């Protein structure tokens, strides 16, 4: 009875969807005094009634979309604000990225057939077209037939297949690149590959050396709970083997996984404690090099204290406290209602520590909700927390 | 040297292309007093000026328009005439009809399992999407595997995947239509259907009865020169065999070839002797039916006899004579340098008997290029001939 309003669910950040559907952009609120909404397309007003084919909901702020007449779903994209409006104060969404589902043709490639000799490496780049989301990509003939792998011959995961070294039984099957699309069932494949092996003498032996990384090191950067991939691809005779290491302990046992042919490492759900110097060793038998990986691991604002919600009798203190862990560190801005903290309303009763927002004998003038954003160069949190007074 | 007008090489009728590359519409001509070009995008005048990307060539009319600023290819379908213009006559070619390849997605499908009775027939239904050409349809699980067919599983031409009967090993793995395209390497798939098979007793024995021909009898209509496919599939317990006839005669052994599991019929280059009653007959064990199918077989108009070039010397006579078979039987229409014959300015040596033009005494008057069209239901054949004196 008688609060400020409360976001119960909403959409994505990134809310991503396919043309073959509707659009349907979420917003649900709570509170007594029955809380209205309005968006914001953009940095400016959205018009729901300037619009035919958009409409807000009854008990919500939701939003039903659907072209019938005509309306191209390209035409909506955008970032996309929600409002819960109360005579106390304004709630506020996460800003909605709202983008289409994309699924490109190749460019033109007129592809020549491929002359190499026999036991030498090989690279064939994919090179696939854009489209949200990333597309899964696998190899495969222009007859339908799978492309089988193994340690010699995988794909990476820039997609690109790797030969260590061709035999001349690789001249069965041409090679075609595939682009599946996660959304929208779509798969899209570009002109075959053709090979064709020479033969001199036979195989000659030679030392191991990397394909994929170019040189004796590479640098990546991950995200606090991203996964993170390594990948070692190298060309041998007898065939290079792969083993990961960690420079000065050893590797997650429970947190790693040896994905491809031992050729890619997975470490999954990272944290500041697995930023360091990997390296893998291409064992042959004329001998062994080694790729030193430095990984170095930023964060996306992570809550550490959340801040909660004030339930307080008029003449009791209580605070506001909004605080997050973050690589780098996180900037801290203040909203009331929506509006900067900067150029809002007055309060006497209002305490601003910069992190921290105290009251002192809160009276019925105070009530409103606040939004704390801990700006990230990778990323933010957008929070609401409302002081009500009986 | 001093000729009409004569095309040496033009376009296809039906000019499907990719929106991946550029439009290139052929049209070359042929004469010593040199000819000069110009198009009509449909029923009235093409600016080649006027339009900044279009262009014309050095020695012909031929067309090239890339797209390198904007210009979208879908805004340039329609008809297109060339005309090679001279002192003496003009040159007509075939009405040709731009058109971009299509790859569609499929409507929103929300498909439920399927529970199906073991040894009872099964139709899955796949109803791909429109685009230019038709699509090739084949059935993989959604994981890629391919599905192997045989005598008691296989699709149909409409690529509809059919169950004589279904057994309890279907369980395997799901179905998902898929729709590759010609042009632009594309496929498009739906969602994949799962099959759940019930055990009652074990599988029960019944007579044979057709799936895909709907009934006792199917009429098909085929032009010559076109393939023709017949296709019987029946659902029976220890699997139907199908068995070809034709009432009254044997089939073509040298133009009949059955191309699934002797589950249809495929009489290539077809002509009026392959019209017919065609059946089947899918034995089984308990029973035998039966499968009537009438094909009647049209043409689209071929020469039996081509309108030829006229050099003549002035005096001498010489005749224009077209004529050409077909099903129905072919109208024809004259021409001169395009303009219609009955509006045509007169000429003193010239006599039309209809499908023949005989000229008398001919002299420097009487040059130009005449055309004749034999319209047809089923389609045309435009040509030129010129006339010219001494
Ligand atoms: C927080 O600030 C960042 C940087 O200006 C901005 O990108 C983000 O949208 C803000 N949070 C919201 C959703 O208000
Ligand atoms: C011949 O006549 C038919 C029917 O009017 C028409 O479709 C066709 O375009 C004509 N031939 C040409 C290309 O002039």
């Amino acid at each position: 009875l008688t609060q400020p309003p409360t976001i119960t669910k909403q959409s994505a950040k990134d809310h991503i969807v396919d043309p073959r559907d509707n659009i349907l952009i979420e917003c649900e609120a709570k509170g007594n005094p029955a809380p209205s909404f309005h968006w914001t397309r953009n940095s400016r007003f959205f018009n729901i009634a300037k619009d035919p084919r958009v409409s807000m909901r009854r008990r919500s702020g939701t939003l039903v979309i659907d072209f019938r007449s005509g309306g191209r779903p390209e035409e909506y994209e955008g970032e996309y604000q929600c409002f819960a409006r109360n005579k106390f104060g304004t709630a506020l969404s996460n800003r909605i990225r709202l983008q289409v589902s994309k699924s490109p043709l190749w460019p033109k490639e007129n592809l020549d057939p491929v002359v190499v000799q026999e036991g030498a490496p090989l690279t064939l780049q994919c090179n696939p077209p854009p489209g949200l989301p990333s597309p899964v990509i696998f190899w495969m003939s222009s007859s339908m037939e799978p492309i089988t792998q193994d340690k010699r011959v995988s794909q990476g995961h820039n997609g690109d297949l790797y030969f260590s070294n061709v035999m001349l039984q690789d001249m069965q099957t041409d090679y075609s690149c595939n682009a599946r699309f996660h959304f929208t069932h779509t798969i899209q494949q570009k002109n075959p590959f053709t090979l064709k092996v020479l033969t001199t003498r036979g195989v000659a032996e030679r030392t191991p050396s990397f394909m994929y990384p170019q040189g004796t090191a590479s640098s990546q950067m991950v995200l606090r709970g991203m996964d993170l991939l390594l990948e070692c691809i190298a060309s041998g005779v007898p065939t290079p083997d792969i083993a990961w290491y960690k420079k000065g302990g050893d590797l997650p046992s429970d947190k790693a996984k040896f994905e491809n042919f031992n050729k890619a490492l997975r470490i999954t759900n990272v944290s500041e404690e697995d930023s360091g110097e990997y390296f893998c060793l291409a064992s042959n038998k004329m001998g062994s090099i080694r790729h030193t990986i430095s990984v170095r691991v930023k964060a996306a604002p992570y809550w550490l204290d959340e801040p909660k919600n004030l339930i307080l009798a008029p003449g009791e203190d209580g605070r506001l406290v909004c605080r997050a862990n973050g690589n780098p560190k996180p900037t801290v801005q203040w909203m009331v209602n929506g509006e900067p903290l900067q150029s809002a309303p007055p309060n006497p009763n209002r305490e601003v520590a910069g992190d921290t927002i105290i009251f002192r004998d809160t009276q019925i003038s105070s009530r409103a909700v606040y939004q704390c954003n801990t700006s990230n160069e990778h990323g933010y949190l957008l929070a609401n927390a409302f002081v009500s007074v009986l």
